C-alpha cells in the first residue's frame, strides 16, 4: 500500500508507432494491482488498422510500476513517482526485424500515462510478423541490473508459431527515473503475459500480464 502509488491503479496509453512502413495509432486504458503484480488492458486500433502484421510484437509495450516486489528488492520504478520514469528498449528478432521503442510515464490526476513511440524495420515480407503466424509469448524471465545510474533489463522470448515452430528475439531495455531513486541489485523478472481477448482483425485487444521480481539464482 502507498499513498503516491495505491493498490488500485489505473492507466491511459497512447502508442503511435509504424512497421516496415505501416503508420499507426493505439489508445487504451489498463488497470491493476501493483504491489500484487497483476494487471490487464483494453487496446483500441485508432489509427491505421487492421494492422498487417502481428500484435504480438506491440504487446510489451503497453507498465513495471506493476511488478511485485519482496521488500529486499527497491522499487526504483515505483519509488520514481510521482515525476515517473522513460523506458527505451531494442528488440532483435532471430531473421532480422528489429523494434526499437521510446515510452513515458507519468501520473496525473491519480492515473499513469504512457506515451509510447515505435518503429519496426527489416521484417521479411514472408516472416511471422509480417504474415502474422505468431501465437503469444512463452513465460520469460527479464535479468535486472544497475548500471551508470539507470535500471537495466536483458531477456531471452520466444514466440509461438501456428505450425507449432517457435520464433525468438532478444530485448534490451532501459528504465530512467525522473529523480535519483534507489536502485536494486541484481535480481530476475518473471513475466506472463497473455492476450485474454481479441476481435478477428485484432483492432480491439485485451491483455494481461502478472510479473514478479524474484532474488537471481546466478544465471
Amino acid at each position: 500500500n502507498m499513498a503516491i502509488i495505491k493498490e488500485f491503479m489505473r492507466f491511459k496509453v497512447h502508442m503511435e508507432g509504424s512497421v516496415n512502413g505501416h503508420e499507426f495509432e493505439i489508445e487504451g486504458e489498463g488497470e491493476g494491482r501493483p504491489y500484487e503484480g497483476t494487471q490487464t488492458a483494453k487496446l483500441k486500433v485508432t489509427k491505421g488498422g487492421p494492422l498487417p502484421f502481428a500484435w504480438d510484437i506491440l504487446s510489451p509495450q503497453f507498465s513495471k510500476a506493476y511488478v511485485k516486489h519482496p521488500a529486499d528488492i527497491p522499487d526504483y520504478l515505483k519509488l520514481s513517482f510521482p515525476e515517473g520514469f522513460k523506458w527505451e528498449r531494442v528488440m532483435n528478432f532471430e531473421d532480422g526485424g528489429v523494434v526499437t521503442v521510446t515510452q513515458d510515464s507519468s501520473l496525473q490526476d491519480g492515473e499513469f500515462i504512457y506515451k509510447v513511440k515505435l518503429r519496426g524495420t527489416n521484417f521479411p515480407s514472408d516472416g511471422p510478423v509480417m504474415q502474422k503466424k505468431t501465437m503469444g509469448w512463452v513465460a520469460s524471465s527479464e535479468r535486472m541490473y544497475p548500471e551508470d545510474g539507470a535500471l537495466k533489463g536483458e531477456s531471452k522470448q520466444r514466440l509461438k508459431l501456428k505450425d507449432g515452430g517457435h520464433y525468438d528475439a532478444e530485448f534490451w531495455t532501459t528504465y530512467k527515473a525522473k529523480k535519483p531513486v534507489q536502485l536494486p541489485g541484481a535480481y530476475n523478472v518473471n513475466i506472463k503475459l497473455d492476450i485474454t481477448s481479441h476481435n478477428e482483425d485484432y483492432t480491439i485487444v485485451e491483455q494481461y500480464e502478472r510479473a514478479e521480481g524474484r532474488h537471481s539464482t546466478g544465471g
